[PDB]
């Protein structure tokens, strides 16, 4: 019943590399639905990955997304719609909420911390009010980072990536 | 206006990297804030009011970091163009690059943060960062102080890079 609203929305996530170099990249095309019953799902074009350097996204979708294999990325969380749908237009609520994040077919647990905010009758705004920290080791792609950081010379990369994202939802 | 911050609506983050690998985000509790009719903005924050969920944490940033006996304000300062925020109606979103100053702990530095202004209704507004602000020590003369840090807790590592990132609630009242 809800869906994305992919030219309203950003998905970000920040990358530290060579200890003190952080950065900010975000992919460009998204989806996500929620159904009445609370399911909630956003989908990735993992090759829709922006970081600002062409060479550096595709290095990224083929060692590191293999978007060839995994065009998707998927999140998933079961949401009580009872004080969402009660919410007045421009009134907000605090969520902190379990949700699962595939990658490449890997999937792992983490809670985040949400604003939701109905903006009219039909729109609905999400929000990351603390960025969502996920690990490489939980996704399988330590040695993947290590790849990167290397052939492309640096000091490192980070294996933690704080995401951020502002998801607007449409009837 | 003038506009005023509601504390209980807005939260001020921030992201540290420990050991090259272990980002940890961490939160201010108290802020306030103001625009005035001409676009003026000022948001103050209550340095003493950072959250770790750690309390020794908390003690050594205010203590050794912010200094919160002689600074306990930093200050966020930009000039609005008004005109465009205004006009949306509620529900509307505005994307817009901000020229904006952080004062903080006697120093200043400038930066552009990309922001979301979505009017929420006729007095209310939201205003969130699409992408964090990157702070790093060095702006600040911090270096040491993070160095210090790092040294206090342990760690092979404290990045000098800090990604900020707000959603603020303005509303206009008195
Ligand atoms: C070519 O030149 C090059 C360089 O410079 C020249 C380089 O520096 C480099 C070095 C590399 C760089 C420094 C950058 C490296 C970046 C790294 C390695 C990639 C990290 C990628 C990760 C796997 C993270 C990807 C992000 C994910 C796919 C997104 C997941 C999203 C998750 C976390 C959820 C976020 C959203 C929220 C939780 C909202 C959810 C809410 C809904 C589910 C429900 C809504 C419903 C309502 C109603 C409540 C290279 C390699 C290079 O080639
Ligand atoms: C034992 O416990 C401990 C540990 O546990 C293991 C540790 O790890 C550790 C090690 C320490 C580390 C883990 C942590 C490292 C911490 C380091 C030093 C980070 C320091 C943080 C600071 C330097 C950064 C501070 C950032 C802020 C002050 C800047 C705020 C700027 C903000 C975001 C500005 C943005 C907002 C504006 C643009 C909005 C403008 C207003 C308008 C747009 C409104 C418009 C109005 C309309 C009308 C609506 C210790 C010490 C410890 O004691």
């Amino acid at each position: 019943n809800w869906y994305l609203d992919n030219e309203s929305s950003r998905l970000s996530f920040t990358s530290t590399k060579n200890a003190d170099i952080a950065e900010v990249h975000r992919f460009l095309v998204l989806h996500g639905k929620v159904d009445p019953k609370g399911l909630a799902e956003v989908e990735v074009e993992t090759e829709s990955i922006s970081t600002g350097i062409p060479l550096r996204d595709e290095r990224l979708r083929e060692q590191v997304f293999q978007v060839h294999k995994f065009p998707v990325a998927q999140i998933n969380a079961q949401l009580d719609m009872r004080p969402i749908n009660n919410l007045a237009p421009g009134a907000q609520l605090e969520l902190r909420l379990p949700l699962t994040v595939s990658l490449r077919g890997k999937s792992h647990s983490y809670n985040a911390e949400l604003l939701a905010t109905r903006l009219d009758e039909r729109r609905f705004q999400v929000v990351t009010l603390e960025p969502l920290v996920i690990h490489a080791q939980d996704f399988d792609m330590v040695s993947d980072f290590n790849a990167l950081r290397n052939a492309a010379g640096l000091s490192a990369v980070s294996l933690s990536v704080p995401v951020g994202a502002v998801l607007i939802f449409t009837a």
